[PDB]
C-alpha cells in the first residue's frame, strides 16, 4: 500500500560499496510486488534509523538486477544478505523479525 | 547539492499543480551513495536548459507524505512533470542521455 526509501543498488554501485569500500551492510534482494517483502521493508527502515552511518541498509530489485541475484545463487525472495569488509557474512530469508536482523548486524559488526 | 532547488510539499504543489511547471524532481535521501552519483549528472545537464525547466529535489525524510503518495520503491527516483501532468519517472542510477531524452519528450 506503500513506499520504500532504502537506497536502491544496481550491480555497479553494489560492487563499489560491498567490494571496493567493504561497507558493513545488509542488502534485501526483493521484488516490487512481493507481499512478504512489503512486511519486511518497514522493519528495515525502522532499523536503519538505529544504525544510521555505522551500517548500510540497501535494496536490490531482482527483476532489474538478475546477474546479482544469480551471483548469489538465490532461489526465492525476499532474502537479506550481510556483508562486511567485502566478505559475504550471512543470509536470512523470508518474513524476518527485527530481533533476528539486529542480532545478525551485531554478529557482523563484531567478527 | 548545487543548483538543485529543494522543494517542500507546499512548493512542490504550487509549482507543479497550481502553475503547471515543466520540471524534473529527484526524490532523494541523505547519505545515499547512488544519490551522490545522480546529483552531478543533473547539475551538469541543468546548464543546458533555461530556468523555465525546473531541476528540483525533495528529501524523502522531510517530505514523507509527498514521497508516500507515489508509492515509490527505493531511492533515488526522478519524476518528470509539465502542465500539471506526471509524465513518468526513472529510478536508481541514471545516465545523462536517459535524462536528456526524457526532458525532450516532456517538452514536445
Amino acid at each position: 500500500s506503500n513506499a520504500m526509501s532504502l537506497e536502491k543498488l544496481d550491480t555497479n554501485t553494489f560492487e563499489q560499496l560491498i567490494y571496493d569500500e567493504g561497507k558493513a551492510c545488509l542488502v534485501m534482494f526483493s521484488r516490487k510486488n512481493c507481499h512478504v517483502c512489503q512486511k519486511v521493508t518497514p522493519v528495515l527502515e525502522e532499523l536503519r534509523l538505529n544504525y544510521e552511518e555505522s551500517f548500510g541498509f540497501y535494496y536490490v530489485d531482482v527483476e532489474e538486477e538478475k546477474t546479482l541475484f544469480q551471483r548469489f545463487s538465490l532461489k526465492g525472495v525476499p532474502q537479506i544478505l550481510y556483508f562486511k569488509d567485502g566478505e559475504y557474512k550471512g543470509k536470512m530469508a523470508g518474513d524476518v523479525e527485527d530481533d533476528e536482523v539486529e542480532q545478525m548486524i551485531a554478529d557482523v559488526l563484531e567478527d
